[PDB]
């Protein structure tokens, strides 16, 4: 066949051999080679000469951070923030996540992102949000997504009162960009309302991917990888060391998710990282409730409750069909196009009144470290 | 001001960024860190676990040395072997030239081949030996170039007695496949009978560009090393080991005159016993350069060798190719310089058949695993060419 095969991985953006994966293969080979206590050697001063000339011109001519306007700073995340931007050729807005490089090599923590890249980047749902571009530069990695404007679910659930039949659609929502992420193959782990962003017309969509896994064969994962208020039990007592835990660990964080929505705290909240941690494992006394309705009562200890028994091990149906979820404005098939609770009033395209206010380099080498390496074939255009 | 002005660059078949370019980057990249002591560093480990094996699989698609039955060993250069090979598939022959990875990073020159490649695989000149393919491996550098069954001029000198008339012929073809190289901007600096092959018709080919240099925007080259075979050496270039060295095409010239007098005379006008003789000859080469009493030369002949052997300044050729081809000795009967190559060869080769090696002689270690990066295939980054 010769290059028919070979042309085929090339052209795949899925692949990790397309054309932008092999160009950073060049970019993070010369960036960790350039360094004058390493140019001594002949090989990587030889290669240097005849490649440094034109690996400097592409890195012109591909997407910098300097393209961007930096409107405002909206959110700081683990390791670098996420701002507010609008592209200065097309004008158009988006939101921009930051991430450090410094601060994933300096870390167990330089592969969570990967996952993050592919949900975003290739996930095509409505409840997903959207990678446009994803790029990178010496210091940091950058996503840069579509811009949801309507804030998170932290911030609607403390400016509003949230009654019965708003957490009726927010916890539906929630269930299906969830069975939406199952879908693809993967447990989000850590669902919660940071993680629920609410676009232009106050609808639902899923944000931090960051600890993503992918399933087995069987539809269970069987590795060690934060705080625990939204955490399922099997999943913080697997930290120890192994015992596969699977999709069902989602459905617990919704349970909480719409304990705290309708209650007003978290099912297990305590004023100490061990106290919440504590109170999850003994969550067969620790939950207790109050003015919530018998059957979203119920909806709230079908999900908080140890992984064998607990609602939607069987199927995404059993959560469906639950008394809970009965309404008029809205069935599964059209939640999305229905009127949601809380419509945000937005004056422009650059307003971010739903969210708040917010106001580091790699050492010199001496022998070849390789710190761009773990970012070879992150780069990634629509 | 758009991605489409990289896309061209990579499509660019003489473009170091071309895909064969960026594949070799990824592949050379694998090998120099897949060693048991690099992968106790976290960066190496991530990366490898993640590429090594997609890149395993590339490298199964690329043209092996399997992909050829090797049937003689027809020549062995500096740094590996020219083996005569048919490819399987194709059933196609080819002449295949072998460079050691090894040996070559192992005496510091490593970057002579990527002007050899660029002069075969673009030059299209009907004087300039054709790359086909341009492949390699771990251990080797591969050049499969389109086979010469006619043999070297060595050779030719070695089993017939050449006439002046062959002379003129040879001499002229020189002249031009030298005019094609200095027309793509190279000087050669090598230009002897075993860089002078011959196709099945029995016409000439230039072939060993190891030393070839391409000249700056004026003609002219800065070098500071003395390249090539120490008897066909031109005394600009033997002089400029030290000291600032500056020299054009003029050099090709003169080894052009050497090559006429061997020829004719039967032996190279400045052998000496020692390499370090010949030098000398060759510096003092007003004194040093003198025809033999039973040699007969005709007084044409001798008036182009002693044209040709002189200083730069005064060297035939320094003002355009064109005072060379209308010198007397190159007047004949049998070709003019507009066809020459379509006339009769003096010595046509009598091929059997396909892998006929007959005008050729028949004749008759690794890289150590590395502490910390090395990086011994970054100078091979880039040399893999299919047509
Ligand atoms: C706004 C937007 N529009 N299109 C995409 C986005 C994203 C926003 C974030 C994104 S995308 C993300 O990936 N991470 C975060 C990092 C900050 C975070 O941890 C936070 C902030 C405040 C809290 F009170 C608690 C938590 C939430 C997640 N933010
Ligand atoms: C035959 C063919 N067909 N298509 C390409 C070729 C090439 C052949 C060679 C090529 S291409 C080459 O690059 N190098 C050499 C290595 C051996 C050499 O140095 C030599 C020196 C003195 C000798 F008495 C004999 C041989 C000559 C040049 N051979």
């Amino acid at each position: 066949s010769r290059q028919r095969k070979l042309e085929a991985l090339i052209r795949d953006p899925r692949s990790p051999i397309n054309v932008e994966s092999l160009l950073d293969g060049l970019n993070s080979l010369v960036l960790d080679l350039d360094f004058p206590a390493l140019r001594k050697n002949k090989n990587i001063d030889n290669f240097l000469n005849r490649y440094e000339k034109i690996v400097k011109k592409i890195r012109g001519l591909q997407m910098k951070a300097e393209d961007y306007d930096v409107v405002k700073v909206i959110g700081r995340g683990a390791f670098g923030e996420v701002q507010l931007v609008r592209h200065k050729a097309s004008q158009k807005v988006y939101a921009m996540k930051l991430l450090s490089k410094f601060e994933m090599i300096k870390r167990s923590d330089s592969a969570f992102f990967w996952e993050e890249r592919d949900i975003m980047a290739f996930a095509n749902s409505p409840w997903v949000v959207q990678l446009f571009y994803a790029f990178q530069d010496d210091r940091y990695l950058y996503m840069v997504m579509e811009y949801m404007p309507g804030g998170d679910l932290v911030n609607l659930m403390s400016n509003y009162d949230v009654p019965e039949k708003w957490a009726k659609f927010y916890t539906a929502e929630v269930v299906l960009a969830l069975d939406a992420i199952h879908s693809m193959g993967l447990i989000h782990r850590d669902v919660k309302p940071d993680n629920m962003l609410l676009d232009k017309h106050g609808h639902l969509k899923l944000a931090d991917f960051g600890t993503c896994m992918k399933m087995d064969e069987t539809g269970m994962v069987h590795c060690d990888t934060g705080t625990p208020d939204y955490i399922s039990p099997e999943v913080l007592k697997s930290q120890g060391g192994d015992g596969y835990y699977g999709r069902e660990c989602d459905w617990w964080s919704v349970g909480v998710f719409l304990y705290e929505m309708l209650v007003g705290d978290t099912p297990f909240y305590a004023d100490s990282l061990v106290g919440t941690y504590s109170k999850i494992m003994d969550h067969k006394n620790s939950l207790c409730f109050a003015e919530i309705s018998k059957h979203a009562k119920n909806l709230i200890c079908a999900f908080l409750t140890d992984r064998e028994v607990r609602l939607g091990r069987n199927g995404v149906e059993e959560i469906r069909q639950h008394p809970f979820f009965k309404n008029d404005q809205w069935h599964w098939d059209n939640i999305r196009e229905t009127a949601a609770p809380v419509v945000p009033e937005l004056s422009s395209d650059i307003d971010s009144s739903n969210f708040d206010d917010i106001e580091e380099t790699f050492p010199i080498p001496k022998a070849f470290v390789g710190n761009q390496l773990p970012f070879i074939g992150f780069t990634y255009y629509r």
